[PDB]
């Protein structure tokens, strides 16, 4: 069918997505930016999914619907959970822009996480179906991992939403573009790798790192010391590249590189339909712009050394990297406004 600007789709229900396409590059991602706005749309997809317990249902009680927008469809109950802090921001943001084009809340969210992680170097081209209802009730409580929560603790809750402690360290690449406001509010921004414009390695390489430095004034709940200044640590990334129940695959993407688009983009493509019916919506995915940027080489930051890895793999060494020549320079925070 004939969308817009002289594109085409084979649904014609996927066209209105080549305009809310093009809002969404030129306005909320700044000119097609992998920066703030797509960091804060692709932590929204995760908040909104999550939200599914079979554990709860099998038990007779409301385990939520999932990837169903419930999130924004009910912000005031939502965005004031303990876990969800630091959404409010996008929801407010996203909200206008999926009324004003028409298209569910569920949809919109994610859709705009997979535009937005497209734009990112070496970026990831999630799958995109449309199709979710309007129609749902509030996430229970509780249901979001926090940074402070055991590896036990979020392996058990991940798996009862569906995933494998491997698909938990894939979905987790994500942390590869991403930064915190709500942690340590005064180093809002520091970013949680070296490159977060970049989907690169860089982030399961630097977690590995021994902690050294205390970043701001003080540690708080939910963070732990930073190897390299302008870092970041969440205390649930540091436990879990080090866990025997995940410490390999975290490896696997340092030791293979290429494997982190595909196996992030399955992950994904199961998280965006949580509580959905993919045989009932529709397939848009051609809508979502093709990546660009090699495969990067996973690197030691300057100044660093093999001895400053905490290997953690058992059955396999960890691999040989370049380190980068000369002096580090402290990280930015990520822009803007
Ligand atoms: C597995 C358990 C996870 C935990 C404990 C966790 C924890 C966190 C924390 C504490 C922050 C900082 C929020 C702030 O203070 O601003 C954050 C940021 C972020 N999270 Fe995760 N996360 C997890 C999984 C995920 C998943 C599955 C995704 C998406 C697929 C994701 C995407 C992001 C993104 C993109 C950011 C950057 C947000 C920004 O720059 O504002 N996270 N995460
Ligand atoms: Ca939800
Ligand atoms: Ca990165």
């Amino acid at each position: 069918a004939k969308c817009s600007k002289g594109r085409t789709a084979s649904n014609d229900a996927c066209c209105v997505w080549f305009d809310v396409l093009d809002d969404i590059q030129e306005n909320l991602f700044d000119g097609g930016e992998c920066g703030e706005e797509v960091h804060e749309s692709l932590r929204l997809t995760f908040h909104d999914a999550i939200g599914f317990s079979p554990a709860l249902t099998r038990q007779g009680k409301f385990g939520g619907g999932g990837a169903d927008g419930s999130i924004m469809l009910f912000s005031d109950i939502e965005t004031n959970f303990a876990a969800n802090n630091g959404v409010d921001d996008i929801v407010e943001q996203q909200k206008p822009i999926a009324i004003k084009h028409q298209v569910s809340f569920g949809d919109f969210i994610q859709f705009a996480g997979a535009v937005g992680s497209s734009n990112c170097a070496g970026g990831p081209r999630i799958q995109f179906l449309a199709g979710r209802s309007n129609v749902t009730k509030p996430s229970p409580d509780h249901l979001v991992p926090e940074p402070f929560d055991s590896v036990t603790s979020i392996l058990a809750r991940m798996g009862d939403a569906g995933f494998k402690p491997d698909e938990v360290v894939a979905l987790l690449a994500s942390h590869s573009v991403a930064a915190q406001d709500t942690i340590d509010p005064k180093l809002a921004g520091h970013p949680f790798d070296s490159t977060p414009s970049d989907f690169d390695s860089q982030f399961f390489v630097e977690t590995l790192l021994k902690g050294t430095l205390i970043p701001g004034d003080s540690l708080h709940k939910g963070q732990v010391k930073s190897p390299l200044p302008g870092e970041f640590r969440l205390q649930s990334d540091e436990l879990l590249a080090r866990d025997s129940r995940t410490s390999c695959e975290w490896q696997s993407f340092i030791s293979n590189p290429n494997s982190m688009v595909p196996k992030f983009e399955r992950a994904m493509a199961k998280m965006a339909t949580l509580g959905q019916n993919p045989k009932k919506l529709i397939d848009c995915s051609e809508v979502i712009p093709v990546p660009r940027g090699r495969v990067k080489q996973p690197t030691l930051p300057a100044g660093k050394t093999i001895k400053d890895i905490e290997a953690s793999c058992r059955k396999a060494p960890f691999p040989r990297l370049p380190t980068d020549k000369g002096t580090f320079t402290s990280i930015l925070p990520v822009p803007s406004s």
